């Protein structure tokens, strides 16, 4: 049969870019459901499924709301193949602002979708995989999730929560058959990061003039990094194929290395004091 | 004045023996307010100060539920000092059994005490040591938040959060004044821990015959390494007082050295080959 394919976080990102690479592969192997929180946003997806001619049925899209249980099953219980080969565990979003300045309810959210949702995906998804002996999970990661980045605390947690638990699963799925891999993303261009072009009063009116003023000139470095590093989502996609097809596939894939000089700062120096430092210069 | 400190989760634990071991220090140099979400539960702790003999007023408990932020805020409108020098984000709690087999209401309350309530505290007590230029954040760490550990996903994920959480304010912090330093525990002679003794059809039920055998073979393997590894509670409360009197602290300070090698072999292979094989075999 195709290998029916799950993506969660299709709307746009790596994850639209994903869905159609997949659903277009020249060899019709690849049966996808790309799923959205809300189809009122499915236009992208289908307007580049055109673009990519990809043949009809390829490509589902489905509502699943990854912080819905009910939803998550629902979406299971459409997928009519009653099977699902390789899931990809996309939907993420970003949370950046001093941390006095975040709501509760947003570094909620934050938690619940990266984190809680992915365990969600994962409880209604493993299973199965595990009683017939194969599967393949590809966790989209980040850079943010292997060192910390100032005015990122909350989506860093995040993203490091995913490493603990993904490393803690792959620890016991390894005699099972089926695989586990995080793709670490550096900057992509893709909206929001690079989008970002605002900073309100609501941060001045809930932190200090020094930390604002830091915030500030992290927005700055941030912008200049992201024009220097960020990527075609084209280029990222196709890591998740290199994933995808590997025979033994290892835990980590980074599509860049562009970030590893100061990730060896990181465990060249366990105590924290090198990196830390290094980075506040770096920003600073 | 004295060292205005408050600490989160004394009802047992490393909470517990801090609190007395700072209210009781022979220099009176420490006041202290030891929280507890359920006062039913401030008897050990007394006798506890009782037995070391603190002098009337070195230690005030204060009911606070990190889950809680309106607890959280009137647990602050109780210190008189109208200061806290030392805050130790202590709360938190386990989870372990295979992933398939948690409730998504438990996987919920780990992120939500351990991350989420640690934000909480962060947000109340960090603007006030940002202003005066001067603090000392003390967030209780674990092995378990440097590597994964089969059968704790969730858990794991909650301390990796705290990882990435703190690394990134202290790269902002690093100018302010105030300090934030994680203390990596590895098993401690504490209840839970070595009190796991049950695996009831719960889990059976909720999961498949494999998986559970492999439960049996890890809680087995867990209950050697804490017979031959877990520390003293006091030996652990110790470094704490280590980090907490040095001049220019660390990022991190570890119990032990114990679990070191395993933690080499971790960032000596950043794709996960090595760490998630070692542990593998390590384990089964």
């Amino acid at each position: 049969a195709r290998t029916v394919v799950l993506i969660t976080g299709c709307s746009s990102g790596i994850g639209l870019h994903l869905a159609v690479r997949l659903a277009s592969d020249p060899s019709q192997s690849f049966k996808v459901y790309a799923t959205l929180r809300d189809l009122k946003t499915q236009g992208r997806l289908w307007e580049a499924a055109r673009a990519l001619a990809c043949p009809p049925g390829s490509l589902e899209t489905l509502q699943l709301d990854v912080r819905d249980s009910k939803s998550v099953a629902a979406a299971r219980e459409r997928v009519t193949e009653g099977r699902v080969d390789v899931l990809v565990c996309n939907a993420g979003l970003g949370l950046l602002g001093p941390l006095e300045a975040l709501g509760e309810d947003a570094v909620a959210s934050v938690l619940d979708v990266n984190v809680v949702g992915t365990v969600r995906m994962l409880q209604a998804f493993l299973p199965d995989m595990k009683r017939r002996g194969s599967g393949r999970v590809l966790v989209t990661g980040s850079v943010g999730g292997l060192m910390g980045l100032p005015f990122n605390d909350v989506y860093c947690a995040s993203k490091f929560a995913l490493e603990g638990l993904c490393e803690s699963l792959a620890v016991l799925l390894l005699p099972f058959g089926v695989h586990l891999s995080l793709i670490e993303c550096g900057p992509v261009h893709t909206a929001f990061m690079e989008k970002v072009l605002g900073s309100p009063e609501e941060v001045l009116d809930r932190t200090d003039i020094h930390t604002f003023h830091r915030f500030y000139q992290y927005l700055a470095h941030s912008k200049q990094v992201f024009r220097e590093a960020a990527q075609n989502p084209e280029e990222v996609a196709e890591v998740f194929l290199t994933a995808l097809r590997a025979p033994k596939p290892t835990l980590r894939y980074f599509t860049t290395e562009r970030f590893l000089p100061l990730l060896r700062m990181r465990l060249d120096d366990p105590s924290g004091s090198n990196y830390v430092t290094a980075m506040h210069r770096e920003v600073f």
